[PDB]
């Protein structure tokens, strides 16, 4: 006999229900993927026997949001078509677990200073029964991860 | 009750109706696959902390067509037997989703200066009941997509 | 109601039906593979930021032609054991999709040049269900596809 | 005590690449022009744009 409210404390989060907002835009997306924090590892041993190991240099982010295609809305495009030599817009990204028809997030994903390499164009194929959906890929700095 | 004008509006569209078109012919392909952008990344890190990530020198476009085996036509064969030295007529490739029978475009892909590379011949198979098809490669440059 | 001179000149070709010719024999093949044409791509760039791409030096043709093993016969084997130590009979190979009980052609493939490296013997298995089958590997130059 | 001093200064060597185009020889018509110590020396601006 578990109440509802005990279920929203101890319960795990469930993926599928998500917010993605790019910059001042929020945008649905289909899926995201990377986003993940990383690090290199520093090992100094000397000759007595002690090992050290060590955090060391940090890892650039790279992140995979995917997308179908809209017939009137090309705005991961317009992004991506922006850059001049290596002058581009940079804007924050945040994905958000949320509840059924989300009016309360539950976890928050923070992306920092994301620019977009390699937008993918569709795959057209007569034998098949798909959407048309692009990844854009995202290199960035500094996931957070904040509660609610 | 989505209305029938509404679902041209707001729904997702179906990759496998689709029209090439190469130079001033149209001609009709099974599958088109790659045709997407990239980019490089160039990365600078000094002493103090503070990390540039830049978007960098862009990335040849490598396209791949497919397309079955018709009697009296061999025109993609055509075409990649005219190079001599370097010489090749270089042509557009516009890629295009449409409906039904189409007479309305709903997106628009575009290729520019698009030459052929590696033809692929059919596999010749004894105990296989598939028509015969054939791969052909473009290098090109400027993958632009267009809205309608 | 499509007439049967019409399914002759719209519709596309099936594989499974071929002759291969191998110089003034000709001799039934159970596939082939490879015979595609290849160019690699020579690409300048310069500062002031225009970007020649080109087709550039072709490529070796390499085909494979696979044969089941006949009580009397081995004409396969006797090709590639006349290897001297750079002397070979070169001979020209085509191959040619048919209609049933090949009396007309439709597609034409040609191949110059072809010379025998590694033939390969079959796998001997106790519990296979299988026909003893060898492929021969040629090299060569110049595939042409020729219509009808 | 050492004194450490900036002294003489060096010759500027630089070196430039560049395809060969089929019309135009016009790197080649400068080196072609030297005859025994007269040559046309001119200026060379490297810059790094947009």
């Amino acid at each position: 006999s578990t109440s509802t409210s005990q279920i929203a404390v101890e319960y795990p989060i469930p993926v599928y229900r998500f917010i993605v907002s790019v910059g001042d835009e929020k945008i649905p997306f289909n899926s995201v993927s990377g986003l993940d924090i990383s690090y290199d590892t520093i090992e100094y041993r000397d000759g007595v026997g002690n090992w050290f190991k060590m955090p060391g240099q940090s890892q650039s982010t790279n992140i995979t949001l995917r997308k179908g295609v809209f017939p009137g809305k090309t705005e991961l495009f317009d992004w991506i078509n922006s850059i001049q030599l290596n002058q581009v817009e940079k804007k924050d990204i945040t994905i958000s677990l949320t509840n059924d028809a989300g009016t309360e997030l539950l976890m928050t994903w923070n992306v920092s200073n994301a620019f977009p390499t390699s937008l993918t164009s569709p795959s057209f194929d007569a034998t098949s029964n798909d959407i048309a959906v692009q990844e854009i890929t995202l290199m960035a700095d500094r996931v957070i991860m904040q509660a609610v």
